[PDB]
C-alpha cells in the first residue's frame, strides 16, 4: 500500500531497469505487484558462487524509499550475510541509504556482497567465522551449495 506517486516512480525504475539491467543481473517483468520484484543474480566468476544462478526477491516496504528495500534469496546459499529465511543483511547499504540511490544500486550492492562479504554483520555466523578463520573451508561449502542449488 505505497503512495500512488511512489508506485509511479517504481514503475519508472523497474521498466528502465528491466530493459537494461547491470551485468550478471536480470529483473523479470512484473505486472502483478511491483512491490515484489523477482531477480536473478549470476554468481560472479572468481568466487565460490561462480556458475550458479541465484533467484531472489526484492520487497519494497511500507516506508520505501525513505528506508531501503529488503532482499531475500530464494536460492539456498552459504553466505555470512544471508539468513536461513534468505534475508539479506547489507549493513553498509542501510547506513548509506537515501531515496535517490534507486533499485539498481540495491541489486548492485547485493552482487558486490557475493564478492565482498561482511562477517562483521553475519546472519550466518558459521559462514562468518569460517570466512575469517579458514577461507578455503568457506569457499568449499559455498562452492558445494552452488553446485546443488545454483
Amino acid at each position: 500500500n505505497l503512495p500512488p506517486h511512489i508506485i509511479r516512480l517504481v514503475y519508472k525504475e523497474v521498466t528502465t531497469l528491466t530493459a537494461d539491467p547491470p551485468d550478471g543481473i536480470k529483473v523479470f517483468p512484473n505486472e502483478e505487484d511491483l512491490t515484489d520484484l523477482q531477480v536473478t543474480i549470476e554468481g560472479p566468476e572468481g568466487t565460490p558462487y561462480a556458475g550458479g544462478l541465484f533467484r531472489m526477491k526484492l520487497l519494497l516496504g511500507k516506508d520505501f524509499p525513505a528506508s531501503p528495500p529488503k532482499g531475500y534469496f530464494l536460492t539456498k546459499i552459504f553466505h555470512p550475510n544471508v539468513g536461513a529465511n534468505g534475508e539479506i543483511c547489507v549493513n553498509v547499504l542501510k547506513r548509506d541509504w537515501t531515496a535517490e540511490l534507486g533499485i539498481r544500486h540495491v541489486l548492485l550492492t547485493i552482487k558486490m556482497l557475493l564478492i565482498h562479504p561482511n562477517p562483521e554483520s553475519a546472519l550466518n555466523e558459521e559462514a562468518g567465522r569460517l570466512l575469517l578463520e579458514n577461507y578455503e573451508e568457506y569457499a568449499a561449502r559455498a562452492r558445494l551449495l552452488t553446485e546443488i542449488h545454483g
